[PDB]
Formats: structure tokens, C-alpha cells, sequence
């Protein structure tokens, strides 16, 4: 929509045809078609297949080309890499509690807030990015830099390829979830892991539970 | 050494000059002193740069170019990645027991039956591509193909940038490692959950504690 350089417009456009559904999963790219479609060199739009290889929505096959995967998530898919989001969560925490690292939680309360401006301003992409962000800020006290690069991906499919950001449409699940952040970062504060441990558990299942009212009744 | 098309071997010599050290991480990529070093034009160069950003080695940042990577692992590195693996297999274990999923254990079976055959030829490489895959069927127990995935990323940066398969190098230690996967197995097949988890623990606290001995 307001692009600046010619790289990231072409992946953009290459996504979109993901996300529309112009290219359904397992269909080989037309690398050729495609740079016609766009108007632009291949120099472009190989980078961008590259950087959709790097993040698993695109594989690579040595007998065919480039091939589309399955990428759109589901209620069940979405479960899943939240249920690989709780544990990297859990596990940091509890290394951080093991070892008695120091745990940054100022910059944790700093994200807990943004998250509650940007409900109180009904910024719906900025609150997902700023939920997201809380969550990463956890996970980043294990000092596990592969783990938050892993949940950074994790957190670009679901936003990219779910439905789960209409979950905060409600300003009652919104405020629900800035609680429970701000009593696991209180917890943390006051040393209370296992409470603050047991408090994102419930969080993580409270969302699982709406994720999968968004595929009942939406 | 013996390259079969010109794409592979660019590739590979632009790839050792990532593993020896000669360019260091967040260098800027000169592709056109690369491609006059190896005497190659820029079309095949740019594809093994494609290929390196397609395995997450290389990164195409806003800025024109191709950037690199951190991406050589100490034992500190490699004793990061084995804890993420870890979380994933104890976690796949539990799910497992919890929902009470049938856990492909003949696959298991094979995968552990490989790594001993393997290392009786005294096959490295094969020893420990079989010794990951071990791991990752005891991960796919949880039945989350993402975190299969996620972890074959990790083994493959192992592979390719790494010392860890010189811990393997000991006879001993691919026949603890042998054992403590039949044990591992076993106790799945028997319902010993918390023994084989534990299991688990120990096998990945014995073969941290190698990562850190080799000198």
C-alpha cells in the first residue's frame, strides 16, 4: 500500500497471492508468469521466494521448482503453535526461576502497557503485535535467542495465515488478557513463579478455548 | 570435491568460506568479488546466495544486498539449541501419555536399529543423522508437525555448524547414546513414562556435558 523499496513490495504481493488464495498449497510457482504479473526483473522476486523458503510457506523441491505449502491455520493448527508458544513460555520461566537469572521486567511491564493503550485505542493489529510482544519478552528470559526467533515465526504465520486476531474484536477477552499480563508480570515481580507459571497456563487455555469458538460460531 | 553442476559447487565453496571464517557475520556479501573469485558469473553466484537465504544462512535485509548471518555455534549455542530440542521431546512425551495417542514405536524401533547399525559401520555422518531422527520421531509422539519442523531447522544448523558430531567420534558414547535410546524405547513400550522421560533427561544432560568437553 505504501511500499519503499521494489523488494518488499513484490514479497508483499507474492504474500497476498498466499493469503487470498490465488496460489493454492502444492502448486509449483511460475517464477516466470509471476515476474510478468508484477512487472518486475527476477532479480526481485527470487529474493522473495528465497526469504518465503527461509520461512517454511515455501519449499523447494530438486525435480519441480519451487512448491506452495499448506500454510492457511485452522483452530487446530492455531492450538498447536500456541501449544508450542506455552511451552517455549513455561520453560523460560522456569529456567529463569532455576537459575536465578535477572529477569527484565520493566521492559515486561512496558509491553504489558502498550498492550493496554493499544486496547484502550481499539488498535487491533498493534494490540496482536503488542500481545505478541509480551509474550516474546517471557520467552526472552531464558537468554534463548533461537527461541524467540522460532516464536517470532510462529507469530508471523499466525498473523499472517489465522483468523485468531478476531478473538480481540471482544473488549472483554482484550481486558481479560491485559489482567492476566499484568498479574503474571506482578507474580514474577513478588516471586511467585508457580503462580505466575499456573496464571499463563490459564491464559494460554482460555485463549485456546476462544480460539476454538471463533471456528464454532465466529 | 567431485561436484556433479556448477550451482553446488559455488554453493559449497561460498558455503566453507561461511564454516573456515573467512567472511564474518552481518558482512555485507561483495557477489561480484566472490563471483570473479571463483570464476564464475553472477547468475549461478546469486542463486547459491538464494539458496543460503532459503536455509535462513543468508538474510536479504531492507538494504540492497545480501547480509550473513550468525550462524556458527559454540558449545554454548549448541547447549541452547539441545535444551530447546529437549523442551520439545519431553513436551511431545507428555502430550502423548496425556492424550493417550498411539506413539509410532515400530517407526521408533527402526530409527534406534539404524543408529546402532550405523554405528557399527562406524559411519559418522549417518550415525548422527540417525540419532536426530530418533529425536525427531520421538517428537512427531506429540502429533505437531510444526515443531518437526522447527527442530529439523536446529539439526540442520547443528550439521553445518558444528562440533557436535566429534562427540561421536568415542565408540563409547554412540554406544551409550545406542543404549539409552533402546532404554528410551523400552519404557515407552512398557508405560514407563516418567522413567523414560527422565531417561530422556539424562541422555541430553550426558551429551551436554560432552559438548562442553570437547577441546
Amino acid at each position: 500500500n505504501k511500499f519503499k523499496t521494489l523488494d518488499k513490495m513484490v514479497y508483499n504481493l507474492l504474500l497476498e497471492k498466499i493469503k487470498n488464495g490465488e496460489l493454492v498449497p502444492n502448486e509449483h510457482l511460475a517464477e516466470e508468469k509471476l515476474a510478468r504479473e508484477f512487472g518486475v526483473s527476477r532479480s526481485p522476486l527470487r529474493k522473495a521466494i528465497a526469504t518465503l523458503t527461509a520461512q517454511g510457506i515455501v519449499s523447494y523441491h530438486e525435480n519441480s521448482g519451487a512448491v506452495l505449502n499448506d500454510c492457511i491455520v485452522d483452530a487446530d493448527r492455531y492450538v498447536q503453535l500456541m501449544e508450542t508458544i506455552e511451552i517455549f513460555v513455561d520453560a523460560a520461566i522456569a529456567k529463569a526461576a532455576h537459575f536465578g537469572y535477572e529477569m527484565d521486567l520493566e521492559k515486561l511491564y512496558a509491553r504489558m502497557q502498550e498492550m493496554e493503550r493499544f486496547s484502550y485505542l481499539t488498535d487491533l493489529e498493534n494490540y496482536f503485535d503488542a500481545h505478541h510482544r509480551f509474550i516474546l519478552c517471557l520467552i526472552s528470559f531464558a537468554e534463548n535467542p533461537y527461541q524467540v526467533r522460532i516464536v517470532k515465526q510462529i507469530f508471523f504465520q499466525m498473523v499472517h495465515f489465522s483468523d485468531g486476531i478476531n478473538m480481540f474484536k471482544s473488549v472483554e477477552i482484550r481486558e481479560w488478557t491485559n489482567k492476566k499480563s499484568n498479574q503474571i508480570y506482578e507474580l514474577l515481580a513478588e516471586g511467585k513463579i508457580e503462580l505466575a507459571r499456573k496464571t499463563i497456563k490459564s491464559m494460554f487455555a482460555e485463549l485456546t478455548i476462544q480460539a476454538y469458538r471463533l471456528e464454532h460460531h465466529h
